[PDB]
């Protein structure tokens, strides 16, 4: 029993960590087969960022000018591409170890794990939510650009995460392995405002689903919403909509407790728990998905 | 900016775990060099469970009935022996990737790293502390017991614990690498109650300075609390003593606030946050040291 916010091992991604290095500009890269990928900010000087011509940019620059580097292994460029946000550079010697990997994009409310990296060299591992703001709630400095974040699917890495800005104190986002922003961010330096964010409603169903089997029920009572008229509620309440999982029917069957049951109690629950703690926390917890919850149980 | 409970990548330890076996019981190892770690209580039965005689168990015991295997590759045992209430099993085999490892003991307060394990196949890791009850809040099932806890200390690894027990609900304890439990715990099939807990003063004083850093510092006023009559507080307000650490000075000249003024904060925040969060949270987040806050700054 326990329910904690868990990251997948780390074995795979550590080996395809590179440094990339242009000009005065260290950040982190991932190598892949014969391919290294990372924010194309790296060519941008610190004149050129409010409003950057990368077509420009990538005129004045040669595959000399990058330096790769896994670990103190240097990496030969022998082409570059901008494939949308992202430089993906050619290079001579193939990974070796490169995982078996797939590229991915992750919805609101889909977890995933960072492999924080500084100069190349993975320094730690962090389980992150992808919320409806196109944003994760992170932990990134100075030399973090390039950082992935992947999710293990069976023996495949889906990488569907990178790296790229600081928008506000804590709020960080970055592009998919097709070089695409999440949201509507850029690759710019101005003011950038975040999309709306909600409380990630199915995540909430999925603590209340493992709540009960870590004997905690005093949430359920007589009550049911349905999904239909929990939709409607939500919009005004700072709720994101409810689609029902395979997973939840699932935990619906473990418990004998219906998502309706749960809906009604989200309800209750949101003016005011009255003290009472829902394994030990009186918030709204939404950063794990029904199938997080259900690896551990 | 941001800050998260991270764990150390785990590539380190991975090539370590292995499968322990014995009759009709399976649970996790830590294979280094020609040895392997793993809880005692692999060799008891179902009957023998309440108050095991172990001294009496391992007559009945020979290298030939434990079965250890590193994912498909079966290893041969040469001897074991009964360190505390852990065995030590000599393999014909050498691991030739042991890392650089050192065996370690954590205190409450500290900070550790689970690579949680099944069939001696890690799942995967998540960010612990110890608390005052000589007890972890984790997340394990039943094959979890084996599964290692661990420290990276530049390039070394210093393994701290193997998960033992479940004592209640999300509530975990086992032993240091020289077979003893933490706290007064036993590997019996018995009642156990928890060692009384506090809130960990120094790594709420850790969030307090992370938090000045993140932009927030509400808490911050003319009040100042010295160490000694801090401590002489907590004795009856649920507060563990407070030690200046290193770390503590560092985090007290990079913000200009001395560790005074935080624990003057501390008292006020006991009666009440009124609503105000502090980095996401009205909660006395008490999981992060200050070296842990250190290296996110
Ligand atoms: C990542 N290494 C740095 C660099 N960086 C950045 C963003 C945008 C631009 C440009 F030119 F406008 F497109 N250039 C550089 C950025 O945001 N960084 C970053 C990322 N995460 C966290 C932090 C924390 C502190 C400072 C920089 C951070
Ligand atoms: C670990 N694999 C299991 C087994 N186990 C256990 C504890 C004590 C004893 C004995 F004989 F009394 F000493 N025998 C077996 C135990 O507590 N386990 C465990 C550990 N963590 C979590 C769980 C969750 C569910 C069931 C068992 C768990």
């Amino acid at each position: 029993s326990g329910i904690v916010k868990m990251v997948n091992p780390t074995s795979k991604v550590e080996p395809c960590v590179v440094s990339v290095t242009y000009g005065n500009m260290t950040l982190n890269g991932l190598w892949l087969d014969d391919k290294v990928y990372c924010p194309r900010h790296v060519i941008c000087s610190a004149s050129d960022m409010t409003n950057p011509d990368y077509t420009n940019l990538l005129c004045r620059v040669t595959s000399s000018d990058f330096t790769v580097l896994f670990d103190r292994l240097s990496l030969t460029v022998m082409s570059y591409q901008m494939r949308g946000c992202m430089l993906v550079l050619t290079v001579t010697l193939q990974n070796s170890r490169t995982p078996k990997y797939t590229f991915g994009v992750v919805k609101p409310g889909e977890t995933f794990t960072v492999l924080a990296a500084y100069n190349g060299k993975p320094q730690g591992a962090f389980h992150v939510t992808m919320r409806s703001s196109y944003t994760i709630k992170g932990s990134f400095l100075c030399g973090s650009c390039g950082s992935v974040g992947y999710v293990i699917m069976g023996d495949c890495v889906k990488f569907v995460y990178m790296h790229q800005l600081e928008l506000s104190t804590g709020c960080h986002t970055g592009t998919d392995f097709n070089g695409d922003f999440y949201g509507p961010y850029k690759d710019a330096q101005v003011v950038q405002l975040l999309i709306q964010d909600y409380i990630q409603s199915v995540n909430f169903v999925a603590w209340l689903y493992a709540a009960i089997l870590n004997n905690c029920n005093w949430f359920v009572q007589s009550d049911k919403c349905s999904v239909e008229d929990f939709n409607v509620w939500a919009l005004s309440n700072g709720f994101s909509q409810v689609k029902s999982d395979l997973v939840i029917d699932a935990l619906a069957s473990m418990t004998g407790v219906s998502l309706e049951t749960l809906l009604a109690a989200i309800k209750r629950l949101k003016n005011g728990f009255q003290g009472r703690q829902i394994m030990g926390s009186c918030s709204f917890e939404d950063e794990l998905t029904p199938s997080d919850v259900y690896q551990q149980l």
